[PDB]
């Protein structure tokens, strides 16, 4: 190694081992220090070095002379001697330059008894040289984080991350490797395989194996940590169904039909109330036909709540889209049973709220952020404007008319909800600390929805004056259809809901709205739960709280509301109109939700949309941008036990935990940063090693059982696409690609080595669970093993167990910033060193 051109002899490396190399898998990186022979301590005397004595390599060698000399100007310039060396500049003047920085590095060791200094300069020298830096991973493409390398199949050089799978971009759309023929509603391959990090090979049958043993982990959490039946979580999320093998939806399809017999009737499947995170529109059908295991987004509702109530006044769509524009048609929505359940939202810890951010940040303070790369303190500034908006009659960057979309998700039928914490709670702060305006109206709509919203749904579209208004009713409990006359409880239930979307709406003299509120509904008192005021909207907490304003229904149950009663508004609350309207009567305790059935289940599947799912309502329980808690009590596992009276009153029938897994801190992604839970090394690390940001192990077993103690499930994170941050370091073939892997010709990364950061330590959670229940899951569900996964052609291979992650078990990473020339090479021979 340690050619003649230095003092040899002296600086060559002690003996022809492996542990005289610092090495990855018997490689050598720019940044590899060795032991040598003799150490120079001080500029002074020659001694043999003991095992602890190891300096950097390019102390003493060099890839080419070029980079010698820029060694030797670098190291100068760091240690104070101003001598400069140019393109013209013999072997023996760089090497005589090479010692002196030789021996006053080993004096400033003397001196501060540390090489830690030293560590840095090696590493910032390094990042210098375009082989060992980004320059050589460029182009840039539209991966979150810049770009990705792919680990080739067969690398010869690197036979330990070999792999027979990576099969790329089997999303839902495309998990044959060809497009579904079946679903032409997305033109596209429906998503694509590098979203983030070190991505999970989920085509590999033994990954595909240990994703079930986790999935059996998170439904089990109680029982194996805890020795605490109470304590396991009831459901999951699939975190980016898009970005990775669909197959994992057959497999835990298959598991909560085996573990929890959600196919047989209403009442196991309502117990364990599953979603998809799936934004291609070829997904909810294609989750239908593989028989609704699970729930999917009204994507198209969003958009409709999105760009008819929340974006800007100039860039709003007309209101007809809130009855047509969704999986259901609302116009005269009478079914016992919705063809296709689903959940909606307006707002979610990701969607509609750090878009907004990054819209703040590039406005207003740095316009050339990647991605969602945001710094803390770009997240600080950016929540000084954002928090000033909220409260703007005038809004620039946040959602107008919060309260109508909750209004329209709160009284739809054929939907579960999903409330967004940061839609009643701020964004920013310690939970359940600060309310925001909104809280009380969505409080006021949440209550009435156990004790009004029940029956068959009409929405009309009627053009009034200048503008347009749209009707939502609810006929009451029992009352499928108009005609219906309804019992004593259809006639105290039902609701009406009145919005507009343009703040300057006037009704002309002339103009009445004529409401249907159902034939039970005849000569009937009707008093307010929601008026717009000029300054916001008046909640009504009861009959009593409304005396003044009851008025009646005619002799053909319609409510008829003129000029007087409707007209346009601009307030931080509301941009155009919002009324709703309750019957006179219900008793305090009146409810008219309904429980699941355990008739059986006949029509091939799992969940349906009937009146028990339309009972529910989902509460996402997080915000990415949570304050960090200063004290026990702020924790937010903590604080969900001590409120859990709060979620119940609001009916809330399934809490949707933020996920538990204990964050990197690599600051790689906003996920990283404000440690939400979606960047994790060890997937078993449930708060159990350190703190989670919502508690310890101990705090989140506390508050299963008090949400399980009011009846309220708990839905586990299940994030299966990728890991950040691994601690040991890996030689494997890499070749530079876009997120969907195809090769990006013009790239030194081509079938060459580069070093990641993909082996986990052998000592985590993941040493300990992994693997542990794949004997128990064969046992008692053969068939989960048996079925040949669609991508892959053959069964999950349980014959070994991940007790660590390493290369040959994910499909590729994020470019790391250390070029394609990072692993050293002999300059005569042109190939790499080998131990
Ligand atoms: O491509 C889409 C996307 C990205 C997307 C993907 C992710 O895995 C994720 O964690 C977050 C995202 O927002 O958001 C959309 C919304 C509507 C239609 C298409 C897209
Ligand atoms: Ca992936």
């Amino acid at each position: 190694t340690t050619r003649s051109n230095l003092y040899k002899k002296y600086n060559q490396v002690y003996d022809r081992s492996a542990q005289s190399f610092e090495h990855v898998d018997h490689y050598l990186t720019a940044e590899s220090w060795y032991r040598p022979k003799y150490i120079l301590k001080d500029g002074k005397t020659w001694t043999q070095s003991t095992e602890k004595d190891f300096r950097p390599l390019l102390m003493t060698w060099w890839p080419s002379q070029e980079t010698q000399r820029q060694y030797v100007n670098y190291m100068n310039a760091q240690l104070g001697i101003n001598k400069t060396y140019d393109d013209t500049s013999n072997q023996l003047q760089l090497n005589i330059a090479a010692a002196t920085i030789q021996a006053k590095i080993e004096a400033k060791i003397t001196t501060l008894k540390n090489t830690d200094w030293l560590r840095q300069t090696i590493s910032a020298f390094v990042k210098t040289q375009s082989a060992w830096n980004s320059d050589s991973e460029k182009p840039f493409d539209d991966h979150l984080q810049n770009g990705a390398v792919l680990y080739d199949n067969e690398g010869k050089l690197t036979p330990y991350a070999n792999s027979n799978y990576r099969i790329l971009n089997r999303t839902p759309t495309n998990q044959t490797g060809k497009k579904d023929p079946r679903y032409t509603a997305d033109n596209t391959i429906g998503g694509y395989e590098f979203l983030l990090a070190n991505d999970v090979d989920n085509s590999n049958p033994v990954v595909q194996a240990e994703q079930l043993n986790w999935l059996h982990f998170l439904m089990n959490f109680g029982n194996i940590y805890a020795n605490d039946p109470d304590a396991n979580f009831d459901s999951i999320r699939v975190d980016a169904v898009d970005n990775v093998d669909a197959d994992l939806l057959q497999i835990a399809g298959d598991y909560l039909k085996a573990a929890k017999g959600i196919h047989k009737n209403d009442k196991a499947a309502n117990d364990h109330l599953s979603i998809l995170e799936a934004w291609s529109d070829n997904d909810t059908p294609y989750l239908h036909d593989d028989g609704d295991n699970m729930i999917n987004m009204d994507n198209k509702l969003r958009l409709s709540l999105l760009f008819s109530l929340a974006k800007p006044l100039n860039q709003r769509s007309g209101m007809n889209p809130l009855i047509t524009n969704s999986l259901v048609n609302r116009t005269d929505d009478n079914a016992e049973t919705a063809a296709v359940p689903s959940y909606s939202f307006i707002r979610a810890h990701d969607s509609e709220v750090q878009d907004l951010i990054r819209d703040i940040i590039k406005a207003e303070i740095n316009p050339n952020v990647v991605g969602y790369s945001f710094t803390m303190e770009e997240i600080k500034k950016a929540f000084e404007i954002y928090n000033k908006d909220l409260l703007a009659t005038e809004k620039k960057y946040t959602h107008y008319n919060t309260a109508l979309s909750y209004a329209l998700l709160l009284t739809n039928k054929s939907s579960v909800p999903r409330v967004y914490y940061g839609d009643m709670f701020t964004d920013d702060g310690q939970y359940m600390a600060h309310k925001t305006i909104n809280y009380e109206a969505i409080e006021t709509l949440l209550k009435a929805r156990i004790k009004y919203v029940s029956g068959g749904q009409a929405m009309r579209n009627q053009q009034v004056g200048n503008s347009e208004i749209i009707t939502s009713v609810r006929y009451g409990k029992g009352a499928l259809k108009a005609t219906d006359t309804g019992d004593r409880t259809t006639r105290t239930s039902g609701v009406a809901v009145i919005e507009g979307n343009n703040p300057s709406l006037r009704l002309k003299a002339s103009d009445r709205v004529v409401v249907n509120m159902g034939a039970a509904h005849k000569n009937q008192a009707y008093r307010p739960l929601l008026l717009t005021t000029d300054n916001g909207i008046k909640a009504y907490h009861s009959d009593q709280e409304a005396a003044g304003l009851v008025r009646y229904t005619n002799d053909r149950g319609e409510l008829i509301f003129t000029a007087a009663d409707i007209k346009g508004y601009a307030n931080p609350q509301v941009s155009g109109y919002l009324g709703v309207w309750v019957p006179v009567g219900a008793a305090a305790d009146q409810d008219v939700r309904v429980a699941a059935s355990t008739a059986p289940s006949t029509d091939g599947k799992s969940v349906h949309q009937n009146a028990a799912l339309d009972s529910r309502v989902m509460f996402e329980g997080f915000s990415n941008f949570q304050a960090f808690a200063t004290k026990k009590e702020e924790y937010t596992n903590v604080v969900i036990a001590k409120n859990v009276d709060k979620f119940a009153e609001w009916g809330v029938t399934d809490f949707e935990m933020a996920p538990q897994y204990v964050s990197s801190t690599d600051g790689s992604f906003l996920d990283s940063v404000i440690q939400n839970g979606y960047a994790f090394t060890d997937r078993y690390d449930l708060g159990i090693s350190k703190p989670n940001k919502y508690g310890t192990a101990d705090d989140l077993v506390k508050a299963i059982k008090a949400l399980h103690s009011k009846g309220i499930k708990v839905m586990a994170d299940w994030v299966p696409d990728q890991m950040y941050a691994f601690p040991e370091k890996e030689v494997v073939t890499a070749t530079r690609v876009d997120k969907f892997g195809k090769p990006v010709e013009g790239s030194q990364i081509k079938s060459v080595l580069y070093v990641a950061d993909s082996k986990s330590s052998g000592k985590d959670q993941q040493a300990k669970y992994g693997g542990a229940f794949l004997e128990e899951l064969q046992a008692k569900y053969p068939e989960l093993f048996a079925r040949k996964q669609i991508s892959t052609g053959v069964p999950m291979d349980p014959s070994v167990k991940i007790k660590q992650w390493s290369a040959k078990y994910f499909n590729g990473t994020n470019i790391l910033g250390r070029g394609a020339g990072y692993v050293l090479k002999d300059q005569a021979t042109n190939t790499y060193f080998n131990i």
